[PDB]
């Protein structure tokens, strides 16, 4: 009788980004821009507080979003039978 907490499969997933807008709604989208934004000031006052470029905080946001999408999915994973399907087809 081992303990059981939790327990799923790692491995590397591509091709994500393009299901970001069947994870989450674009609403939804905006509101996490929004808050990937001040999340971004959050990490400037603990670190990086100087002169910085555009692409590197948008490189943040696009890591934050993906991992958080990453976490969503994860939590998606705890039901068994459950994975992402386009559910569209017809039978003829």
């Amino acid at each position: 009788n081992n303990p059981l907490q939790q327990q799923s499969s790692q491995n590397t997933v591509p091709n994500v980004l393009n299901q970001i807008n069947q994870i989450f709604s674009p609403e939804e989208q905006r509101s996490l821009l929004q808050e990937a934004i001040e999340t971004c000031k959050n990490f400037e006052k603990t670190q990086l507080g100087s002169t910085m470029t555009e692409p590197v905080k948008q490189s943040f946001i696009r890591k934050y979003i993906n991992q958080k999408a990453l976490r969503k999915i994860q939590a998606l994973r705890d039901v068994k039978n459950n994975n992402n399907a386009n559910n569209n087809g017809s039978n003829l």
